[PDB]
């Protein structure tokens, strides 16, 4: 199985996830360090990523594994907090700014092309206090933030994902507080959260298209977080409708708007709408755009980013009781089926991909397409000679193959979450996703292959599988 000629093959981090140095050089905090610091066992053990892999002090030790494994991209994240203490260009860290400034240059000096993620899970504090992604005032400073680093970084850098997930970070962050900061708000505050997220996007593509692209000549996206979804009685009706419902509702709610027409599928604002008003609300909890507002977020991405790792069967469950939540709002549930493996909510069902890839291209006019994450954890602690882990990986890069051949699909870049074994948010140390063991006990944090880093190298090698 040949790949395209070109084809790239990357592996990714998150800057929470990996970085450590917290406090370091007089960096801000962010959203999860006071979450994570004040315990209460909403992470695993009441860990925190204090340390992690220690990737702010040991860079040089991420360049060895990027260069073992050959890839030829390397996707990462910036600390908003780390770069802007305070949220605001008021005040610049500049060792900031040389941090991720000697990772860029080293990745190039190496022929490796970086994917850089302006922000993935980690709001300043400042920004929190003040609304987080609940008030207006983020969209602006979400943008200034945009400008500064297409400004710092964009003569080298020019593939950028704008807000990593915006659909999990919504629900995680804002509708279950489940994530920083950390306050349920059934039914309600995702919505709210997606609707800036979105502008706040839009926005950030708008100043890179007019003030940065002429020059830069770069693309820019967001990533989107896609569980492929089936009926779970095929021959159901409403169990078709219903897992078509469910995708629109987690991926097309944002992908919509932003790849065709600037406006939320009908679908959603119909389900919602009519919740609202059973529920006694004289507006729907669905916010609207107006027409300047459709208008400004229609057209907004480069390229299609998806990050993929598992697939659900979907049940049709009427909101018999006008129940307040989204999953009432879209009158689903979701389970798997029970013949699928799994670690924690990783079922592995490679061919998931297959159909989600060809559902992007049917529904996003064939646009190019990264995989800016994929992946399979291990639990803790996972042994070093991880074969069965590696299946999983073979059996979805045949997958991604079948796409490209059968399917036609525009796939250009395939990104493995991850580079390292990291702080996995909630589940913190306890799931290892890397390509390279972390020792987490050490304080040195010594990384070593896993078989999959072996194989995957092998893999990037002979650009395709035998
Ligand atoms: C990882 C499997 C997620 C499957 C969700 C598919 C349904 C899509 C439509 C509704 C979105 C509501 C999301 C609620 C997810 C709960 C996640 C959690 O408890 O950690
Ligand atoms: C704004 C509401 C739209 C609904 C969007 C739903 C997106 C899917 C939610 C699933 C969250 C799964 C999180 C996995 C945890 C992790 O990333 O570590
Ligand atoms: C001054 C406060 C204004 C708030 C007015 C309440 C708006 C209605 C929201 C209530 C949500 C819960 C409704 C009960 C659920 C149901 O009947 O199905
Ligand atoms: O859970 C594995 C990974 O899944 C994705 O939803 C997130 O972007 C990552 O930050 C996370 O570590």
């Amino acid at each position: 199985m040949a790949f395209p000629a070109g084809f790239g093959w990357a592996a990714a981090t998150a800057a929470y996830q990996v970085e450590g140095g917290w406090d370091a050089d007089g960096k801000g905090p962010c959203v999860w360090d006071t979450f994570t610091h004040q315990g209460g066992e909403r992470v695993f053990k009441n860990q925190t990523g204090d340390v992690a892999c220690g990737s702010y002090t040991l860079w040089e030790e991420d360049l060895k594994c990027i260069k073992q494994l050959g890839l030829t991209h390397y996707r990462f994240s910036l600390s908003w907090s780390r770069l802007l203490p305070d949220g605001t260009t008021g005040f610049i860290n500049q060792k900031g700014i040389d941090y991720y400034n000697k990772i860029i240059d080293d990745l190039l000096k190496n022929g490796v092309t970086p994917i850089v993620t302006l922000y993935h899970f980690d709001l300043p504090q400042t920004l929190e206090d003040q609304g987080g992604w609940l008030s207006e005032a983020i969209i602006e400073s979400f943008d200034k933030y945009a400008q500064f680093c297409f400004s710092t970084f964009g003569d080298r850098v020019k593939q950028w994902i704008t807000i990593n997930e915006a659909n999990v970070l919504s629900v995680m962050s804002y509708d279950l507080g489940m994530f920083p900061p950390g306050i349920p708000h059934f039914g309600t505050g995702g919505y709210q959260a997606a609707h800036n997220l979105i502008k706040a996007h839009a926005r950030s593509w708008h100043s890179y298209d007019s003030l940065f692209r002429k020059k830069q000549k770069g693309m820019v996206s967001l990533s989107l977080f896609a569980v492929w979804l089936e009926p779970a009685d095929p021959n159901s009706v409403s169990d078709q409708e219903a897992a078509k419902r469910a995708i629109t509702f987690h991926l097309d709610l944002f992908a919509k708007p932003i790849f065709i027409d600037g406006d939320y599928p009908e679908v959603v604002k119909s389900q919602i709408a009519s919740m609202s008003q059973k529920q006694g609300y004289p507006s729907s909890r669905l916010p609207e755009f107006t027409e300047e507002e459709k208008k400004m977020i229609k057209g907004t991405a480069d390229f299609f980013a998806v990050q993929y790792y598992t697939t659900r069967l979907i049940k049709y469950q009427e909101n018999k009781k006008g129940e307040l939540g989204i999953l009432q709002d879209a009158e689903i549930e979701f389970f798997p089926d029970p013949s699928w493996k799994n670690v924690d909510w990783i079922y592995v069902v490679p061919w998931g991909v297959c159909k989600l890839l060809k559902y992007i291209k049917d529904t996003y006019n064939n646009p190019v397409i990264y995989i800016t994450e994929n992946g399979f954890p291990q639990s803790d602690p996972a042994p070093l000679d991880d074969t069965q882990r590696w299946e999983y990986f073979r059996q979805t890069f045949q997958e991604l193959f079948k796409a490209i051949q059968l399917d036609k699909v525009n796939l250009q870049v395939y990104c493995a979450w991850s580079l390292l074994d990291n702080f996995e948010w909630n589940q913190g140390y306890s799931s290892r996703f890397g390509l390279f063991h972390v020792d987490f006990e050490d304080p040195a944090r010594p990384r070593v292959p896993y078989t999959s880093a072996k194989e995957y190298a092998k893999i990037i090698r002979n650009n395709g599988l035998e």
